[PDB]
């Protein structure tokens, strides 16, 4: 069996990582929970056992076979290269290593093969990207992809535990204490790292992450570049608008594509249904489409509202929904680990290609 | 001075029709509030005055100069033709007359000229369509419009008063009582007419109105058909995805367009700023963009996140927000009435062009 480590166990994603590891087929001899110095000493369950939380340091990875990181891009930049030096395979849920050519960026159903040439770090893509890739890969395979335009309806759990609490408290202040929404005080959303902060209660904020030089945010640009890397095609045009909405869990996405060849809608429905990790929920006559609340707690990516464009020959609209902390993060990460084990890729790496900080 | 009736005066829109009339420049000698049998005999304010609500009948429109209808489609179909026969000019908020060729479909900033040839009924377009028209008309006027793809983020007040109450209590049940969103009992949303009803609390429901035979909903197809009538151009390609989110008031829209000539973004921003009824809110360096919660209570239509597509040379993305019950309904309706008075168009129609039911 393996010794597995969760770095960032106490967080929103880390807690889903525990839940997914508990339900995993991965044979674990020893489980460790890692976090910052304040969390060290507290107890936290793995199945029925009590586990002690430990400080994350440069020396804390000896004897570790697999480490799942979800502790923000700062904790991965500092500590992940040391884990690799110690003989760990790191699966990173943060954005830091995602655009490194030495790091495979992986959704198991789409680009499992990229895992074979890993140099110790495997990047988990952005949650909004992952569900889109699940929904679109089966179409790409049969008919090609010319362009994607996507608008997202993203839940607040992606922004961390604090965002959930902020949202819930804003909603209770409006509903119980009768506070105008434009009078609410916010501390986190739209982006903890940015200068100004706005309420999300009864609102739709068209900022996720911070702004880049081209006036798209880092989230939208991650959707663009991560798509090109996962599907291994730099010629796919991707433009996105990323919006936060008053949902705790589950991202929804309105997706528009143009294929390389015309794709009969019923063949598209069938192709998406036949694809692992994607579930067709499309029966408009009985008002069946994917819904965020129904997706909560499930590993699948649910797709419906599939219909052709009213004017573009090759254009298709659809609606994609997934638990953002499961397939969007923790399940993707654990599925990567299960896949690493399937393929005999849980072993030390010989050449370190990631400078130590 | 005019005798003005409000049909549907007790509803969510009707309440905003009252507020817009209260703040109008229109010379009003007499106000009447019409609704159904169940509100008949109740009282309601116009400024300091008490106004007894009357049941709408076919003979209730004697003496009325202007009638603002917002009582659902069946009510406009049944009574508006009798109002016209009596000598009223009708501003209809509903969809029933929107596609009749004898009926101007008007957003005053875009197509006020079409008021001149009215035959006793002017249709106010759909809420989500109006704000899109205000944002794009200044772009269309300078550079043309080849196509529109739009994804909406729509508030629940457009589904009426019962929908608002249903949203509020669903959220209260989740937040105060511990009820899981899965276990919520809905009666109205996503669409009061349809067979099945889903919770909107912490959800995103990709259905507004009922489905049509092409798998687009009636709401999505209205964006399409109204856009073409208002811009007097059937060659403008339009496809929509209309989604309800947990907001009480203020629609937001992620809008993609392709223009006929390249439109430098700095010129597009300028042209939108110069357009009556459109306000440019675009300064990403200071995180400035339209937000539903800020738009509430304003007649204006707010436009930001303006940026060129990453690949398509004529493509442009933007974010458009407006109060759905103001510019999207009641202000548009009162602004139509003010425009009619401006142009001496408030007068009886001789020839009856609408069927009496
Ligand atoms: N420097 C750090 N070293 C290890 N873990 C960290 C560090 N900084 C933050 N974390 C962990 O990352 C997660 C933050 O995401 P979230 O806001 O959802 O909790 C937490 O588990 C947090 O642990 P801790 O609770 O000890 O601060
Ligand atoms: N048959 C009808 N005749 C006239 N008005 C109607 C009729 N049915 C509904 N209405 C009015 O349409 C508006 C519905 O608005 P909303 O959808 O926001 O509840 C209400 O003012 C309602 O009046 P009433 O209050 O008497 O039911």
């Amino acid at each position: 069996g393996y010794t597995v480590a969760v770095v960032g166990a106490t967080g929103a994603v880390g807690a889903q990582m525990i839940k997914m590891l508990e339900e995993s087929t991965l044979p674990i001899d020893k489980i460790r929970y890692l976090a910052s110095a304040r969390s060290a000493g507290k107890s936290l369950k793995f199945k029925d056992q009590d586990i002690t939380i430990e400080e994350t340091t440069e020396t804390a990875f000896e004897g570790v076979d697999i480490a799942l990181f979800s502790a923000g891009s700062s904790t991965s930049a500092k500590y992940a290269p040391y884990a690799v030096k110690a003989g760990v395979v790191v699966v990173d849920n943060t954005s830091y290593f995602r655009q490194n050519p030495d790091v495979p960026l992986v959704v198991p159903e789409v680009n499992a093969h990229a895992l074979d040439a890993h140099n110790g770090i495997i990047a988990c893509p952005n949650c909004s990207t992952i569900q889109m890739m699940v929904a679109l890969e089966p179409v790409r395979q049969k008919w090609g992809l010319d362009r994607i335009i996507v608008s997202t309806y993203q839940a607040v759990s992606g922004a961390g535990m604090g965002a959930i609490l902020e949202t819930q408290r804003e909603l209770r202040e409006v509903l119980n204490d009768g506070v105008k929404p434009c009078d609410l005080h916010a501390e986190i959303l739209p982006s903890g790292g940015d200068k100004k902060h706005y309420p999300i209660a009864f609102n739709a904020l068209p900022q996720i992450d911070v702004f880049t030089d081209n006036d798209y945010t880092y989230e939208e640009m991650k959707m663009t570049k991560e798509t090109k890397k996962i599907m291994e095609d730099d010629s796919i045009a991707v433009s996105a608008t990323c919006v936060r909405i008053p949902v705790l869990s589950a991202h929804s996405e309105s997706v528009y594509i143009e294929t390389k060849e015309v794709a009969p809608i019923e063949e598209v429905k069938a192709a998406i249904a036949a694809f692992p990790g994607a579930v067709l929920e499309d029966d408009v006559a009985h008002q069946i489409y994917p819904q965020a609340i129904n997706a909560v707690g499930s590993r699948d990516t649910f797709v419906g509202r599939i219909r052709k464009d009213l004017d573009a020959e090759k254009g298709i609209h659809m609606w994609v929904v997934s638990d953002n902390l499961l397939k969007g993060a923790a399940w993707n990460s654990v599925q990567i680990a299960e896949t690493l084990h399937e393929r005999g890729l849980v072993r030390p790496t010989a050449e370190l290609k990631f400078e130590l900080k």
